[PDB]
């Protein structure tokens, strides 16, 4: 039922808080890392439990959900027809892809100007 | 009924881009301070669109919706009862909301390594 790898995986997360504690320094774990039974998988989401935030990017689509424990969050990733292709665990203060990267952030100024033109 | 007040809003939206750009610092436009009728609103985030982030926040609950313009946030919080206490559009590479503090990931990492000497 359980595979006992996902103990060593809430050192890992530990591991992880404390790195991002110290350095600033965010970090990812692959959930298909390690041969996890849905029940490793299973156990591992009720032990960390659910937080307070809930985010969704679209791509397919992610959910990025905050779990219990404030700077872990679960990633679950899914085609355009709900299956779910991959799974991960991101210690952050956000997960990087919620921000809105720079060039990004320029580009959208240059549209909106456009944009200013044909109002 | 839309009273046309709401299209300077497009220029500042602009240059608060043009601000976080060079400065790195956010900025908001409270929406609900303004003298916008809700068509104006309406007709405001009909404009913004919506892009690929989306965040729910559970006192009350927060929404915390990227446009389809990166950098550009439209944030809305309701109280218990649903209603709306602030409205506003934040202009940031992510809202400052979503992001976990510091004291509460360094509880966090204490709370976990307590809970992995119960397993």
């Amino acid at each position: 039922a359980r595979s006992g790898n996902a103990l060593p995986l809430l050192r890992e997360i530990a591991e992880h808080l404390h790195h991002l504690l110290e350095t600033g320094e965010a970090s990812t774990i692959d959930l298909s890392a390690l041969p996890l039974t849905p029940g490793d998988l299973e156990w591992l989401r009720a032990e960390l439990g659910g937080g307070e935030v809930s985010v969704t990017l679209h791509a397919g689509a992610s959910t990025l959900d905050e779990t219990a424990f404030p700077g872990v969050w679960w990633i679950i990733h899914r085609n355009a027809q709900g299956a779910v292709t991959t799974q991960f665990i991101e210690v952050a203060f956000v997960p990087e892809l919620v921000k809105s990267p720079r060039a990004d952030v320029a580009a959208a100024r240059a549209a909106l100007v456009l944009r200013m033109a044909d109002l």
